[PDB]
């Protein structure tokens, strides 16, 4: 087995997933968000005590008002990045969609549903029917579902983006993990895997493009989860080396980006499960793939 295999062994047969976790959020950066407490942005945020650090939240191009809750996490030697964001609210879909754009993302995946145990988590942003586009008065944007691919736990839609003032057009692709409660885990390793290497497959995550954009309700704890396990499978295949990941490094690395990330305890477990199975593929173990899709029962 792996080194990480080994100290999951060891992590569980001695009860401290609690106790590993809490020394992450102690250990954790600590930056100011003073653009995101400012009075003026009160109603741009989802929640009280999730913010974006001033130096890697994202600006909108805009002159009036640049704020979004929004962080680009960099991640260096993985060579990747990714855009964590709060579920848009009734009046920033318009701000969430001018970042896709000025990002150059292509991109979306959302891990949360628009209701969640009684509440709205997430403003409905996307445009449900092909025939009922979506204009964002105040950045200038038309969105257009194209087609969707209904799958049972997630969906992939293909959705069209136009920037009205220059009537140029991009296709943005929207990965929604419908069945990940918030607070909580993934049915399996497996099916989680399976949503992940769709992202993966799709192109969305190419260096040509712009950071993919991540967002869950708050754009932390599931939004972290999932991109810890992509960035310590992509560190693991760039090396092909599973015991170089050292998963809690990664997490406080990304940490350094936005707050919060990886909510839960038992996230934190997914999180090693996940990549201790996602690990047989990365090392030339293709097959697993398939086994994952017949798991998952996306049909
Ligand atoms: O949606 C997620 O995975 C996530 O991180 N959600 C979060 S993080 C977070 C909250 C929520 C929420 O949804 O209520 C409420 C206030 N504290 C922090
Ligand atoms: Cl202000
Ligand atoms: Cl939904
Ligand atoms: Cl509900
Ligand atoms: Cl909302
Ligand atoms: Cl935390």
């Amino acid at each position: 087995s792996m080194e990480m295999e080994k100290e999951f062994e060891q992590i569980d047969k001695s009860g401290s997933w609690a106790a590993i976790y809490q020394d992450i959020r102690h250990e954790a950066s600590d930056f100011p968000c003073r653009v995101a407490k400012l009075p003026k942005n009160k109603n741009r945020n989802r929640y009280r005590d999730v913010s974006p650090f001033d130096h890697s939240r994202i600006k909108l191009h805009q002159e009036d008002n640049d704020y979004i809750n929004a962080s680009l996490i960099k991640m260096e030697e993985a060579q990747r990045s990714y855009i964590l964001t709060q579920g848009p609210l009734p009046n920033t879909c318009g701000h969430f969609w001018e970042m896709v754009w000025e990002q150059k993302s292509r991109g979306v995946v959302m891990l949360n549903r628009v209701m969640e145990k009684g509440s709205l988590k997430c403003a409905q942003y996307w445009p449900q029917k092909e025939e009922k586009e979506m204009i964002f008065e105040d950045t200038n944007l038309k969105l257009t579902l194209i087609s969707e691919d209904i799958k049972s736990y997630y969906t992939v839609r293909q959705l069209e983006l136009e920037n009205l003032t220059t009537q140029e057009t991009r296709e943005i692709l929207h990965f929604h993990y419908t069945t990940w409660p918030d607070f909580g885990v993934p049915e399996s390793p497996a099916s989680f895997l399976n949503f992940l290497f769709k992202v993966r497959e799709s192109g969305s995550a190419s260096p040509e493009h712009g950071p993919v954009v991540v967002h869950c309700s708050a754009g932390i704890g599931r939004s972290g989860t999932f991109c810890l396990a992509d960035t310590c499978l992509l560190l693991m295949d760039k090396r092909k080396d599973p015991s170089s990941v050292d998963i809690k490094k990664v997490l406080l690395e990304m940490r350094k980006f936005r707050m919060g990330l990886i909510q839960t305890a038992d996230q934190l477990r997914f999180s090693y499960l996940a990549v201790i199975e996602g690990a047989k593929f990365i090392m030339g173990d293709s097959s697993v793939q398939d086994q994952w899709k017949e798991l998952s029962h996306e049909d």
